């Protein structure tokens, strides 16, 4: 009964809802040889958060926690990381969701800052507590990698000075792009064992369509190339539609990219209720549209509705 | 047409002068200060005011590239030429106080200067070198000039950064000593006054005073638990801005409410100039719990008295 409703944002006032990055583009590619399975940026149209996904973009592929030393065999270069939720309470692995929310969901090297802010003991004062932050990167590809268990571990190049006290890591971007596979999923409980409640992978399925992804570029430490993550919402729609929880009459609800100033149309689009996007398009392109462009929700139609061709 | 508030808790809002969640609500008095914040300002009815936009990650960033050393002969000091946020060139005659999501304090903004080099004679994206690295720009050096369309930033290299395109992600601080997170940069520098600012708030109702979002912010160094305070959360911006709602009253009547109980921990105005105030005299927390929220309940006058925190 109640409306559905898509946000009036423009793409460069959203943010990317798998790193914390303004959206700079859309973008259209094949992806049947890919498994589409992203769990930041994951909401049903009537607001069910799936995956990892949580509502603050400035908390997406950070961690909280303090850290405990180095791990058991690692470098001096290495440290365990303990991680909590992004609130502070303890991470309870028995719920069924893939690991604490945020954690990133790619195969690759993050890169960012570690923070530290002593909790300090025989004294007294949140003045007068140290600080210290450094560069520091956490591979999702580690033996180590273990967010589901509750730790992450973290290496910093030379530096030593890393306490063992309350952290904060605040991502950047990668380290590198040698190995990042954006659709490859982290093993978030560590080697040789099972992801459980994981947001289910998406497809195109009706002929000729693709997936629409929302593209940021995001940066390097250091190294070529021009890596780019893909969301399938904006984390503004996902604000939005956790909070309306319209419910969907279809499966699918059709979309069109408009121009407000001329009323004209760029394109027409499905929103499936699972949270994504297919258009009629063929091939690796970016979309491009006005800046001053945005989706307007037109009526709900079936899976078989058949695309205008873009 | 109806107006209406997020219904988000405050762990799940983000603070609107530095990209971080807010952490708590505070209130104090703020007579001995200006309070003239430039982001984080929006109306009811959704007008963006300052520096503000609409893009979290962006608060306390710049886009740009860098243009070889600054002026003097500081080999840890670079030109950041800066752009606006969507990479369109920034233009200084609009009556805009500097580019948006600028700074708005005084103080060491602790973060990192991303680049990734520009295509040449060969090019892909494949070829383009990157580097990144820690910097710090102080926002009262004589080179924090952003509305003239640059500032000054400082690394701890003093060789690997190149005349290419870069970005800065914000961190936090560098430190906290001269950190006054109410006294405005200058964004022209020292030879020019401010221009285009939102205006500054104060409490006039007696025995009212601000309340704030407060977080605390990370710092690369030193000593301290410094905060940032905002007047009304980014996601309520975003709201409003998308709702463009017609204030119906100067003053909008809002209760915090425990959504289990259903309890009113307190009330307080929500001013159409997009902050709140509360009948409250002193510096002190406010004690409520981690699932409640702000629910508009009428448009009142700027008469109406609230009952004591
Ligand atoms: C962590 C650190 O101290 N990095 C240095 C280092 O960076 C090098 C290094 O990581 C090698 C390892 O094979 O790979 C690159 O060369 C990397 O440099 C980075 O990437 C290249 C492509 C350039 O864009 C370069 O500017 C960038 O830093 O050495 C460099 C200088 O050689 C810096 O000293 C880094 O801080
Ligand atoms: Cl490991
Ligand atoms: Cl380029
Ligand atoms: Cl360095």
């Amino acid at each position: 009964s109640k409306p559905f409703t898509i946000p009036i944002l423009t793409i460069g006032e959203m943010t990317n809802s798998r790193f914390p990055v303004a959206i700079d583009m859309l973008h259209t590619s094949p992806t049947d040889n890919f498994i589409v399975q992203p769990q930041n940026g994951r909401c049903t149209l009537d607001g069910e958060l799936q995956g990892t996904t949580q509502l603050v973009a400035s908390n997406i592929c950070a961690f909280r926690g303090s850290i405990s030393g180095h791990e058991n065999n690692g470098d001096q270069h290495q440290w365990h990381f303990s991680i909590t939720n992004p609130n502070g309470t303890p991470f309870d692995p028995t719920e069924d969701v893939p690991a604490p929310l945020g954690t990133p969901d790619f195969k690759g090297q993050l890169y960012g800052v570690i923070s530290q802010r002593n909790r300090e003991g025989s004294s007294g004062n949140g003045n007068q507590k140290a600080n210290r932050s450094h560069e520091g990167v956490i591979s999702t590809v580690a033996p180590r990698f273990t967010p589901k268990l509750g730790s992450v571990m973290i290496g910093t190049w030379t530096t030593d000075d890393i306490q063992d006290q309350p952290s904060r890591f605040t991502p950047v971007g990668l380290n590198d792009d040698d190995n990042y596979k954006q659709w490859e999923l982290p093993n978030y409980s560590g080697a040789l064992t099972l992801n459980m409640g994981l947001a289910p992978s998406v497809f195109p399925t009706y002929p000729g369509e693709q997936l629409l992804f929302f593209r940021s570029y995001i940066p390097m430490k250091g190294g070529y190339g021009s890596p780019y993550i893909d969301c399938l919402i904006p984390q503004e729609w996902i604000s939005h539609f956790y909070q309306e929880s319209a419910p969907s009459q279809t499966d699918v609800a059709l979309i069109r990219y408009v121009n407000p100033d001329t009323g004209r149309v760029l394109f027409e689009a499905k929103l499936h209720r699972q949270g994504y996007i297919t258009v009629a398009k063929t091939g690796d392109s970016p979309i491009n549209v006005p800046a001053n462009g945005y989706f307007r929700f037109d009526s709900w139609v079936s899976q078989f509705y058949s695309l205008a061709p873009m």
